[PDB]
């Protein structure tokens, strides 16, 4: 048997103290009033007594939404400490106003204040009631603040400090508290969400709560935008300056839902097709023919802009869709010339051919455009693209190609056959660099999948799965290096000279593979190519009759195969499946954000000419304020409607019925 | 509206068919509001199936 | 503009007919009574008038659970047609009893009867009330009935006949209607679920409804078993004869949930470990050592059973777990001898060796056991196993091996080297058949994964994914045959003799592959081996300088590769993923059903000795009835509790409040 008793005992209620609490719970006004009047004379009942759940009479009255009994208790001067917090959490309008007009256990932490709790509940009525007075919320310090107060509070009590900061940010991120008491709710939501995301990054713990607060602020901004009812209002909102200034601010703060708003996208599309008014309703063949015709005429449009920008053709290229088509056509012609560039080879450092002479201005235009973007946009914007890295690599490789071509031209004159050229001859290195540059240039077309409806979200999904690929890369590389070390340690004794080989060819790229694991570099390459099955098995064989050594090397190779293919590759497939399922829900919003960035990149005057042709306030604030007031009214009404459209509800219904019953019985 | 088609419509089935077809075409044409037109068309199709 | 009007018009209510209906809806008893009394004198209000929704006054009263107004309307002799059906569907006790004691539009089909609708609602109170009278439900005919009435009804109105049959089976499959008015609820549920599954198979349409009705019956049987509270009751239930007779009947009807009942499994486990009382609580090492010791002593136990079955060792093998261990050990020794059988080869038809002489009695025992199982169990039970197919194949291959060995022994005496033997020499065919038999025998161990907790559900999952594999097999084979036909048609002109080959070797199994597509059989094999990458590319090359033909053949081969690998194999992976996710929820129940079948296979006296040693009522009904009565009471109480633990509820609350309000106002 296990005896069961009360380990942590408390003070039990008296027989009367229990009858009085039961009367309060049942809502019988007459008996509660009689008990209150009798307590003043006889002092037999403690009006502040708790219950087995810790609730006093006032807390019971508040929880039952019994305003009459509550007010009766207040008129008898019962203990009221922290009752306002319970009234605010209960989200009952009557309790606050009643209570507003006037160390025990508490369900609320000491740092909770009435306005902070009201902001936590996100109840517009109670928040407005509290803001009607003079209430304040403490300002949180910097995310990486190092003042004496912050470090002192962190060292004295880290839990209390973290809880207080989280409560403050929960209060500030309240959509209702931003709807009121905020000059610019949209900008406030943007910057508050950004700061909450930064806190989520910094705070390893409480990361989920800061993430959800930031997401809540983002959704509040998106809903405020949703309340717009006319194009005039939407233009006023997006063009406000603290064109499309506020849209640019939203893009800066990574407000993807706000940018992907259907009305925002519709306005951006009307700006995107400046020239064509009816591009929305056209057939596939008509659109394709128009795109082909505009692309084939890109040199004409560029020349017209160069000569006279003010004409039917001079300013026709400044239109965003037309400019995009011209740049894409220019890049396509550049790639076509790159393909044609491989259609006498014994000359050491030959002069550039006609195709190379045509290619050169495109490379110069690419470099000039990159440096112009760096000079104009800035440094942080240039490095935030993450596509400028490939552009920088292409430009550097092209510059190295040109330098090596010049070196080979001015250092060699004779025509020696390539068979006897040096391994590190300048022409060979230049050609290798040019080939790598061609690969990168042709691969640069991936960034244009954003402009397409069918290819955009797919590109987003593949880009976000590249992160899982990168994560798997580390473990694969560790395994690869481990087995490379083992195989090299085992096999480096039997290294053979190239002369001994049947065709004077040494390594794994010969017709008969040999010396697969003789050196660490060759071992790494061999383990790489065994992933694709191009490494033959006999490479695990040695000329000496060391069958144990051969078997051990073969077993190492087989274990590497088993891991890298059976275990690691299937785990990679599983990770990709999970990540793609996770990111399939938000593909459209991310794609629309990326496409908005692409479209806005073509809104600027600078960079109008594609290569190689590039080398040749009070009233506005008042309008914004009135639009914001209308949006806030509409948002508040809509959210109240949505919330209107628990066991405590049934408890309140029972309380109302019982109070009515007791009143009727007393009257009769 | 399924109720507004149940009333004030000579042939509710044909009305639902053609209205759903037109809503699908609008969903194609209207790049934005695509989900709403898709759900309206699906609602008309379900109304025909329930009839 | 689109004019909107009422296409299908109706008869509008009068001003009074609307006020009277509104009074009925609000529950005002006094005004309804006054209107009813005034209608008898003035005949100004039609008491049977409908509303815009088609409901009459009685239907409104029933829908609001207003028994007083309902009874008032009944006392005034209002139209009552089909009101009982609405009362039953509403699941209100008062309406039925009231109505029970006493071609317009209807929400119920003409074939619906009060008892049928009550059974559809599965409401025990109303079903019991209706069964208290003399009510009947029509008997559905055979699933494949061909009588004149069935075909006449099907031809006259297929929709009506199908609807009537489905309604009847919905009525009969009611758990409450089976709890009452059924001699044996468990057997009734088993056979009714089986018949519903058969109907689901036969009825291509309405398949989902019959499937869910069958599943509902299965769950009802499982819940009835769940209500058992002691081992005596469970034994009485499982041992009832219309041992473990009812358990066998459940297994016959594929009642997987009933068999996988935790109490059923616990009883089956206590039977399974007859010898060991405390096998449940033992360490892994102890269990493994005990299993090894029992397995290594299987010949001793078999001999002891053969000599004296009545001894500490004679009857120790009749225990189910011990018998299973002995049979498994016997099969393992047989496989060990098969492995040893490959440790002078020029003799044509040699006498069997010592290992073959030891193998022979095991084969004879296998054949004798198979034919004994066929003779005892029957034919349908033998073919329902689906594992007896592999056993039959093994036995046939072994018999063919023995026949060919005898033929080669009695037809050849000389010792000729194998190099110059005939292609179809009897010894070679016998050896090939024996090797195939060895493969099948070793693969037969898959069926023992059922006995294991970790390997059982995995085997179930793999077996159920074999169905998706089989489905994909048809499309793969169609593609394979198509491309084989194309490649053979293209390449059969350049067929070359084996002499012309460098090593006199023709086909794809040579060191230098040749004639890959010369014949249809070889083309099929080549397309098979290209799936695994073992077909080299140069097989698409011909000696003649027909570069167009070579390119076309290479393109056909490449398209076959693309389909079969990129498209078909990934689609197979996707199908397997979906099927495995689908069947992962029910893996445990299916595994427990399979393991119960395996355990019960070792409960019988027959087949006790493994190879090769096999070749050397009223009171029971009363107890079952009382147990079933207790189970039905408990099940009814539990299901009512579960159901107790809609907008119509709020409508009823409003109706009650309004009726109380009107009564109080009238009284005051
Ligand atoms: C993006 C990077 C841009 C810059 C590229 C790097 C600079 C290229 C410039 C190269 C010019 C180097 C001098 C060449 C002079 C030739 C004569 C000579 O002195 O040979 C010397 C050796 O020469 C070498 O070792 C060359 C090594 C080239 C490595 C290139 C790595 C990057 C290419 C892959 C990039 C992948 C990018 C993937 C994305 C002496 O040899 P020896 O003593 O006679 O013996
Ligand atoms: C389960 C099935 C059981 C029965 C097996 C089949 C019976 C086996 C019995 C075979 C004995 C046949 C007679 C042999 C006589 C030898 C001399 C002779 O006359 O050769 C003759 C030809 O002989 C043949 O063509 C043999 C063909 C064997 C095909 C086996 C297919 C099944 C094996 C795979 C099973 C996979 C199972 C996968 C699961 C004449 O040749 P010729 O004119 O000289 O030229
Ligand atoms: C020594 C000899 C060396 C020879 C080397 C020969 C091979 C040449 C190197 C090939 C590098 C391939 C780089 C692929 C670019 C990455 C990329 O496209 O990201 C896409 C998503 O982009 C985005 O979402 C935006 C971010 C873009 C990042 C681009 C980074 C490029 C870095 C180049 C270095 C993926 O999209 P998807 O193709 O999966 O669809
Ligand atoms: C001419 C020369 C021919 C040479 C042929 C050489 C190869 C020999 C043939 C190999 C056949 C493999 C049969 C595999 C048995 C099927 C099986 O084990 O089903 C398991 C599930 O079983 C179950 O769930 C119960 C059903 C069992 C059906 C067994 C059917 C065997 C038919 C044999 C014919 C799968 O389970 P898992 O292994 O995926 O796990
Ligand atoms: C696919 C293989 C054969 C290589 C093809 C090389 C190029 C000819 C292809 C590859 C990617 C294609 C581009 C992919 C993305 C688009 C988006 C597309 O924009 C639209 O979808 C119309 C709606 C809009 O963008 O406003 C314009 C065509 C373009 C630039 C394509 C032009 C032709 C490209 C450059
Ligand atoms: C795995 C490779 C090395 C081939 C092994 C051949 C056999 C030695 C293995 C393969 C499958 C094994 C069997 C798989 C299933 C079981 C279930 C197992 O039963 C239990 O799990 C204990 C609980 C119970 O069954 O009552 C008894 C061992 C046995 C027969 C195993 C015995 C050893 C087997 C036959
Ligand atoms: C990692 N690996 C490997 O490198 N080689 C190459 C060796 C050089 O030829 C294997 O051949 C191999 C293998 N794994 C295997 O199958 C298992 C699966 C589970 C456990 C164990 Cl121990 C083995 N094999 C097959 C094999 C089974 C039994 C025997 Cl006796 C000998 C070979
Ligand atoms: C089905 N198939 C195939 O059988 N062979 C073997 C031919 C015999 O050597 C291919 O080489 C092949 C291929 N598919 C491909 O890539 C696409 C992808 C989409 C559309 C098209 Cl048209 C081609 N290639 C590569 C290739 C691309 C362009 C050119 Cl010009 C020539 C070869
Ligand atoms: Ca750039
Ligand atoms: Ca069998
Ligand atoms: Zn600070
Ligand atoms: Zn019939």
């Amino acid at each position: 048997r296990i005896p069961l008793q009360i380990v942590r005992a408390e003070t039990e209620l008296s027989a009367e103290e229990k009858a009085f609490l039961n009367a309060v719970e049942k809502g019988d006004y007459a008996t509660v009033k009689q008990a209150l009047q009798e307590a003043e004379i006889y002092y037999n009942v403690n009006i502040n007594c708790m219950d087995p759940l810790g609730r006093s009479a006032l807390l019971i009255a508040i929880e039952n939404e019994n305003l009459e009994i509550m007010e009766l208790l207040l008129n008898h001067s019962v203990y009221v400490g922290d009752a306002l917090l319970y009234a605010i959490r209960k989200e009952v309008v009557g309790a606050v106003e009643l209570l507003l007009s006037y160390t025990q256990f508490s369900e609320f932490t000491p740092d909770i204040t009435p306005i902070m709790l009201a902001a936590h509940t996100n109840n517009y009525e109670i928040i407005k009631l509290l803001v009607q007075k003079r209430v304040t919320i403490p300002r949180p310090h910097q995310i990486r603040c190092n003042c004496v107060e912050c470090v002192s509070s962190s060292e004295v009590d880290s839990l209390r400090h973290s809880r207080s900061r989280l409560n403050i940010y929960k209060a500030l991120a309240s959509p209702s508290l931003i709807a009121l008491s905020s000059e610019d709710p949209i900008l406030t939501a943007f910057r508050l969400g950004w700061e909450l995301k930064e806190l989520s990054k910094v705070e390893n713990e409480f990361k989920a709560e800061y993430e959800e607060l930031s997401q809540q602020c983002k959704l509040f901004a998106k809903d405020l935008l949703d309340q717009a009812r006319s194009s005039r209002e939407l233009e006023i909102i997006l063009n406000h300056r603290d064109d499309l200034a506020k849209l640019k601010v939203a893009i800066k703060y990574h407000q993807k839902e706000f940018v992907a708003q259907p009305n925002c996208q519709q306005l951006l599309a009307t700006l995107w097709y400046d020239g064509f008014p009816g591009w929305r309703r056209k057939h596939w063949v008509v659109k394709l023919l128009t795109c082909m015709t505009i692309g084939f005429l890109f040199p004409m449009l560029s020349i017209a802009y160069l000569i006279s920008p003010r004409s039917n053709l001079g300013l026709f290229i400044k239109k965003p869709f037309i400019k995009f088509i011209c740049h894409t056509a220019s890049y396509l012609t550049f790639l076509f010339m790159l393909l044609l560039a491989s259609q006498d080879l014994h000359v050491q450092g030959p002069p550039p051919t006609v195709v190379e002479w045509m290619i050169l201005p495109w490379v110069l235009g690419f470099i000039w455009g990159e440096i112009k973007e760096m000079w104009d946009g800035g440094f942080t914007e240039y490095i935030h693209d993450w596509w400028n890295l490939m552009d920088f690599a292409m430009n550097s490789l092209y510059l190295a190609t040109i330098s090596l071509k010049i070196v080979a031209y001015v250092k060699y004159n004779g025509s020696r056959p390539r068979e006897e050229w040096e391994m590190w001859h300048p022409t060979l290195i230049a050609e290798a660099l040019f080939a790598i540059s061609n690969i990168l240039s042709s691969l640069r077309l991936i960034s244009l999948f954003t402009a397409n409806s069918h290819l955009g979200p797919l590109q987003i999904s593949l880009g976000r799965m590249l992160l899982d690929i990168l994560k798997f890369l580390f473990i694969y590389c560790l395994v690869l290096l481990a087995f490379a070390n083992g195989l090299n340690q085992l096999y480096f004794y039997y290294e053979t000279r190239a002369i001994d080989e049947p065709n004077n060819c040494k390594g794994i790229r010969c017709e008969k593979q040999n010396n697969a694991f003789s050196t660490l570099f060759e071992t790494l390459q061999s383990l790489f190519w065994s992933v694709f099955g191009l490494l033959n098995l006999y490479v695990t064989n040695v000329k000496a009759r060391h069958e144990f050594t051969e078997f051990v090397g073969a077993t190492m190779f087989g274990t590497y195969n088993v891991i890298s293919l059976v275990v690691l590759l299937n785990m990679l497939i599983a990770m990709m499946n999970n990540s793609y399922q996770l990111i399939a829900d938000h593909a459209d919003i991310e794609w629309k954000f990326a496409r908005t960035k692409l479209w806005m990149s073509y809104f600027d005057e600078g960079g109008t000419l594609p290569p190689p042709f590039n080398i040749i306030s009070l009233i506005q604030n008042q309008h914004y304020q009135e639009v914001i007031r209308n949006l806030v009214k509409r948002y508040v009404a809509a959210m109240i409607r949505n919330s209107k459209t628990t066991e405590e509800n049934f408890k309140e219904l029972k309380q109302d019925i019982s109070s009515f019953r007791y009143e009727v019985l007393d009257l009769l």
